[PDB]
């Protein structure tokens, strides 16, 4: 229940089998799972869970297919509508670990089509249907379907090169996954996969798409405010 990584538990969360729940706003809530690493401990992992229109829309799996079936078990018992659909935000194990469980429950799944395809030399399971992405970043229409409020943009390469982000129309909330680290973070995390030249670029470009959002959501940290955004900025133009 405590993290090496990732926040602590705090006032407002609730325990639900081995993750736990936080609300946002009317129509979102925060799921967080974690992973044990030998000799190290827990890390942390969030994700989204957005209710529109009588449906639920999941961003980002847990680590494991057990954690993400827990996640739809806490939507059946405090939701208690279908879910529609998830997006997952790039081919690693926190966003999708868990995408069979997604599947044997019938849920539409949605990555990058980048995502997909790095997907098996990650080690995951790839979505049932790619999304791409005008020049500008955001998703081409016509690949993501009865979408709802998501807005889902790709900002460039950072973390990974496949990272996507998703904006919920309506709230002042935006995620940017693991792209995005809070604003006292010491670390852009693990970057074995990323691209430190256009980190800082992709880090301003998702601040430009989300211009209002006051609330920014992340893997592996509490939401912050928009200093994340400028942070995490600053932090990779010292990578160049
Ligand atoms: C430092 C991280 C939190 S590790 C995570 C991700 N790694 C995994 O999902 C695999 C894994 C499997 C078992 C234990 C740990 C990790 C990655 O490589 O980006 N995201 C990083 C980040 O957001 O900066
Ligand atoms: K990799
Ligand atoms: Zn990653
Ligand atoms: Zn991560």
């Amino acid at each position: 229940i405590r993290p090496t990584i990732g926040q602590q538990m705090e006032t407002g969360d609730q325990r639900f089998g081995d993750l736990v729940f936080r609300q946002l706003a009317p129509n979102v809530w925060q799921h967080t799972s974690y992973l044990d690493m030998p000799g190290f401990g827990a890390v942390a992992s969030n994700g989204l869970i957005v209710r529109d229109g009588g449906r639920v829309l999941v961003v980002d799996t847990a680590w494991t297919d057990d954690q993400t079936a827990q996640i739809l078990n806490w939507i059946k018992q405090e939701i208690n509508l279908p879910v529609a659909l998830a997006v997952v935000t790039h081919a690693h194990q926190d966003k999708m670990g868990g995408m069979d469980a997604l599947h044997a429950a019938g849920i539409a799944t949605y990555a990058n089509a980048l995502s997909n395809q790095l997907a098996p030399q990650e080690g995951m399971v790839a979505a049932q249907h790619s999304l791409t992405f005008a020049a500008n970043g955001w998703v081409e229409p016509a690949t993501a379907p009865n979408f709802g409020p998501l807005k889902v943009f790709y900002p460039g390469p950072g973390h990974t090169s496949d990272n996507i982000t998703v904006g919920i129309d309506g709230t002042d909330i935006a995620f940017g996954g693991c792209l995005i680290k809070d604003s006292k973070a010491k670390s852009l995390g693990n970057l074995g996969d990323a691209d430190t030249e256009h980190y800082a670029a992709s880090a301003r470009a998702f601040g430009a798409a989300f211009p209002k959002a006051s609330m920014i959501v992340m893997s592996h940290s509490a939401p912050d405010s928009r200093a994340a955004i400028t942070h995490t900025a600053r932090m990779a133009d010292k990578l160049r």
